[PDB]
């Protein structure tokens, strides 16, 4: 489907407001601000699975569509997450501490596009097939 391969970061909009809102500390933030992931999307049966991987730092989740998890985030927080598909949309939530922040991942012509929101902040970012 849409989302299935492995996409590299191309252009980045607003990422340092983003993780300044979300709480990453500035020393945190220069080394993120500067890397360009691969985000590498599997599927099998029920089971999502996104990798990042990149030169400072690698993640992974799998996941359920509609089923909490328990994650740790890039920058370290404990999170609830909870992956829907909306409107051909992945949607994730992450909720830690009554606040949250929402991924959005969204395909769109040869593109995906992950849009993030911390309260009033918005940040874009557009990966393309490796
Ligand atoms: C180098 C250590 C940096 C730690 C700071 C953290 C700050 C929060 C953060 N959030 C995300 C997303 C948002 O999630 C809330 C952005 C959209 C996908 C998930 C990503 C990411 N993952 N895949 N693509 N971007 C990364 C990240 C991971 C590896 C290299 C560069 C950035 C980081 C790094």
């Amino acid at each position: 489907d849409a989302f299935v391969g492995t996409w590299k970061l191309v252009s980045s909009e607003n990422f340092d407001d983003y993780m300044k809102e979300v709480g990453v500390g500035f020393a945190t933030r220069k080394v993120a601000g500067m890397a360009k992931p691969n985000m590498i999307i599997s599927v099998n049966g029920d089971v999502i699975t996104i990798k990042s991987e990149s030169t400072f730092k690698n993640t992974e989740i799998s996941f359920i569509l509609g089923q909490e998890f328990d994650e740790v985030t890039a920058d370290d927080r404990k999170v609830k997450s909870t992956i829907t598909l909306d409107g051909g949309v992945l949607v994730h939530v992450q909720k830690w501490d009554g606040k949250s922040t929402t991924i959005k991942r969204k395909r769109e012509d040869d593109k995906l596009v992950v849009e993030c929101v911390m309260k009033g902040v918005t940040s874009t970012r557009v990966y393309e097939r490796a």
